[PDB]
């Protein structure tokens, strides 16, 4: 229990450390944000994927493992679940529209790339894990055995659509930094690239953690009767 | 059982065209290989690395849940196991030492990215798997005590390092692509990008495959007397 809550402790700490790293690299290290930039527009992309997708769907994955929630109510437990991913589902398609923005309007091409890719396929497959979880799991009239047995591939499809969210950031942090940092190259170890090689190592910890959480048996969320 | 049968059936399919799709791309749209191209010496990192690290490790991964193994013995499963991971670390050593050797004769940088951090780090971890799951489940001399709590360590570790192994070579297709697609450009859909993007697509869906057959309880080698 206690080593838990250092666990949970330290998955905070990683996960809000991404937030402000990315944010730092985008005030700071880029042009900043605005909903008009063009790139001042894009770089809400990364900000806004690392802060609902990867981390407020981090937090989403695991609340029901929180113990001072076991003696709540399981539908408020469900409420606070979707929820939860509701908002990362927003942010996350505020997040490629602000792409589809960006590039529309400056003439650039869309899907070619391996990134958007498995980006979009995380982001429909996104959108069908809360569909069906909402009306299957919130929702009333699902028969019992319906749950029983849409359940494994619920939490299945939940960890593989986590994994590649983060796989998808990496590969995000790759092409920005190639196509960015020219002069002084990315090949030069100037300071952004260590910046964002290590909020991309921060990412990565983050989904480790979250993992681990998540697949501890003993905090699973006790049956109920 | 014989829906085990159709998750392995497909996990190998997939994976024989992951090498396939190396081989074919470094073969066909790159330059080919070689011990000294100096490219051709590169284009053995992809094609190793899809081969030994996602495809021998991912079935090294789900050897012991093969039925016709469980009245097999356990030092021969552990022997299987052990081994074909052992082959996937040499030929990912193999893989790391060709790129060093293209760049330090090339005058290129090491390290620098954050594919490589990631990569190194897998890489790193991966062989301390192998060294403390082979001086710990293969020799003989190791308490069973210190079995019964390293286990949980060393099958979380082994799906996480899968996992960010999986990640790397997407990043690492990525920054091929945008490295070497300029004219035409990745941009533009070229033949290379659609088949890279498509080689990227099987070796997620493959580790989703070994994900899924790695994760039934059902399928889990029955536990020895
Ligand atoms: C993109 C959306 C979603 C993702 C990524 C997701 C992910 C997950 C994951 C990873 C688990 C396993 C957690 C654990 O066992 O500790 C889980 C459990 C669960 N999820 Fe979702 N989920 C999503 C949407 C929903 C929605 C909308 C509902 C509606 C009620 C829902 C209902 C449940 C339930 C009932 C459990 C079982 C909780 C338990 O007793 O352990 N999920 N979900
Ligand atoms: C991890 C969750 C992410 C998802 C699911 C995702 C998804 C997508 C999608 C669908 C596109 C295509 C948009 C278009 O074609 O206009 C895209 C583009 C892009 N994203 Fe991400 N993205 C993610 C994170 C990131 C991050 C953290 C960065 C950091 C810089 C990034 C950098 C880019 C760039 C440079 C593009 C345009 C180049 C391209 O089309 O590949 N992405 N992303
Ligand atoms: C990089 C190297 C390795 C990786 C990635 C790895 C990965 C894994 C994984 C993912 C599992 C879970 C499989 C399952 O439960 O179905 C596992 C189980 C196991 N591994 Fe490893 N392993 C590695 C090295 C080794 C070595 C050298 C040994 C030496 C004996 C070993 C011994 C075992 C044992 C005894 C099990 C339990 C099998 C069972 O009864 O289910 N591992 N390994
Ligand atoms: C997935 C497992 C992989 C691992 C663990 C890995 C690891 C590494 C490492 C450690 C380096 C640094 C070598 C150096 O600095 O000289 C590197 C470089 C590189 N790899 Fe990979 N690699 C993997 C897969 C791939 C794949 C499939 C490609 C496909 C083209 C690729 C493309 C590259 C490129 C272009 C470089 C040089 C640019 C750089 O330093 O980032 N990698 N890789
Ligand atoms: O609706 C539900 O389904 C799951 C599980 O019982 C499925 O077997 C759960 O925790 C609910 O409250
Ligand atoms: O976001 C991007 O960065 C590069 C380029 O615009 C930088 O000048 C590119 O092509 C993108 O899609
Ligand atoms: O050496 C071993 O350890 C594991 C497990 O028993 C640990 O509890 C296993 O399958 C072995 O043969
Ligand atoms: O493998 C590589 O491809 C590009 C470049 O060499 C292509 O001309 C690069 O810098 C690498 O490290
Ligand atoms: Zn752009
Ligand atoms: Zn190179």
């Amino acid at each position: 229990y206690w080593r838990f809550l250092a666990l949970l402790g330290s998955a905070l700490l990683v996960g809000f450390l991404s937030v402000i790293f990315a944010l730092v690299w985008v005030l700071h290290y880029r042009e900043g944000l605005g909903w008009d930039g063009s790139a001042l527009e894009f770089n809400w992309h990364p900000v806004l994927m690392v802060t609902g997708f990867v981390f407020i769907q981090g937090i989403a994955i695991i609340v029901y493992r929180l113990p001072w929630t076991w003696k709540c109510s399981k539908l408020l437990m469900k409420s606070i679940h979707a929820g939860l991913n509701a908002v990362a589902a927003i942010l996350a398609i505020i997040s490629v529209v602000a792409v589809f923005e960006n590039h529309n309007v400056n003439n650039i091409a869309n899907m070619y790339s391996l990134h958007s890719w498995v980006g979009l396929i995380a982001v429909i497959c996104y959108l069908l894990q809360l569909l069906s979880g909402f009306s299957v799991f919130l929702l009333p009239w699902a028969p019992l055995s319906l749950r029983a047995f849409l359940m494994p591939i619920h939490v299945y499809s939940g960890i593989v659509i986590f994994g590649t969210v983060i796989a998808t950031a990496l590969m995000g942090l790759t092409e920005k930094l190639i196509f960015s940092l020219r002069d002084p190259a990315y090949s030069t170890f100037p300071p952004e690239g260590v910046f964002v090689n290590t909020l991309g190592l921060l990412i990565l910890v983050f989904g480790a953690l979250i993992f681990w959480i998540v697949t501890r048996p003993q905090w699973k969320r006790p049956k109920e009767p």
